């Protein structure tokens, strides 16, 4: 294997384990804020908009391909930005996308033995960075 | 042989299954989202809130009754049982009540109007079930 | 038989995507032609199964479970269905042999006496969907 | 890609016809080779295993990405050759992988209107590519 075996196995694991990380991340959310996540009827495009299970699922998959890619800052991504830009244009709020990421992150590690916790950590710290204030 | 509007109705309700679903629960949430929470929630988790798939039981029990033609007054024991197993599951009478009516709107609004009215009975059929003591 | 029945379907319930995955999966492995992936368009006429009609017979079996009904007599709802799928041009052969899947993957995961009391209300929608 | 709108825009709606895009691409190629493609879920780390839906939805999101990063060859980065690892520890063979790409780019650029169709299918081509040493 060229590539880090460690990355693709962990990545294998979260894309296994994605509707689990997700329902875990989004009851967590949920639980604390439910105004933040709607259970359906949301088209993903509709703007100034809730959460849906969508973003969760976006999210998650973003972090498996920078975890994948080694991309972890400090310089944000071409694709990081047109990310950005795409939910700058929707609407959502940047506290609740933070939170959702927060979330999964707590979900997916968990998943995950202290070794490669350890190691996926920034990769989710680098998203929620890359997710804040305004620009 | 037994009713060709009935059966019509169900399939195209069976068909529009996951429209109606978002729809209704969408519907709710808007109003109370502390009642309907995202995802996959252990269906027989005791006081818990509703999820995705109470609202997909009910749109599949009205079918079965629409099926069946069974509208009351009187209550089978089916639908007594389907009382009692939520009863045991602490979810709160009126948001059941409440994510049945959100059921009903969505899916009257793809009937046309002769259908809707057939159909209008079913939903309000357990809607009563649901609501009781 | 009203509790246990009532936790059979509670429990059946609370497994259907468990249920449902193991059944068109085990379906699919012997007669790929039979089940496609994702979701297709309920009424389309001359179509393939998809997990949706997994679910519906799922729930069909509930229901029958909770009502207490076994037959021999057919009731008019089972009829209707029966209908239903006759007109949609899904084969009778894997009508029966999705149900049969989901027996064996619903009998899995109960205990003995449970699989004892729910095998019967299976058989009956098996025969139902068989003319 | 015209303007960095267009992209956000195609993007945004790959993204919300996720479900669409990934039933019609599956289906596509269930059709012509129903053993290569299985139903509603398979253990995603198996190793030897046949195509599920997590698949078409993992290079779905995959294009999408580099839609949006402009990535579209023809230098390989290196996520894209960690995911072929990715799939060649997984066994699955490199016929049927360029097949549900080439399944999920029909499905995609047909709901798109042309010009975006137009834009989008560098992409899929790129990703093509790279699944197939
Ligand atoms: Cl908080
Ligand atoms: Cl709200
Ligand atoms: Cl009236
Ligand atoms: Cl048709
Ligand atoms: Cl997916
Ligand atoms: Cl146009």
């Amino acid at each position: 294997m060229k590539t880090s075996e460690q990355r693709v196995n962990i990545a294998t694991l979260l894309t296994e384990n994605k509707k689990k990380i997700v329902d875990k991340a989004s009851q967590d959310l949920w639980r604390r804020h439910p105004d933040l996540i709607a259970p359906g009827g949301i088209a993903f495009s509709q703007r100034d908009r809730a959460l849906c299970l969508r973003d969760f699922g976006w999210f998650l998959h973003l972090i498996t391909f920078c975890l994948l890619a080694g991309d972890k800052g400090p310089i944000e991504s071409i694709g990081l930005i047109s990310i950005r830009e795409m939910y700058n244009s929707l609407g959502v709020p940047v506290p609740a996308m933070m939170e959702s990421i927060r979330c999964l992150k707590e979900a997916s590690l968990s998943l995950l033995d202290e070794e490669d916790a350890n190691e996926t950590a920034p990769y989710f710290d680098y998203i929620i960075k890359a997710m804040s204030h305004h620009h």
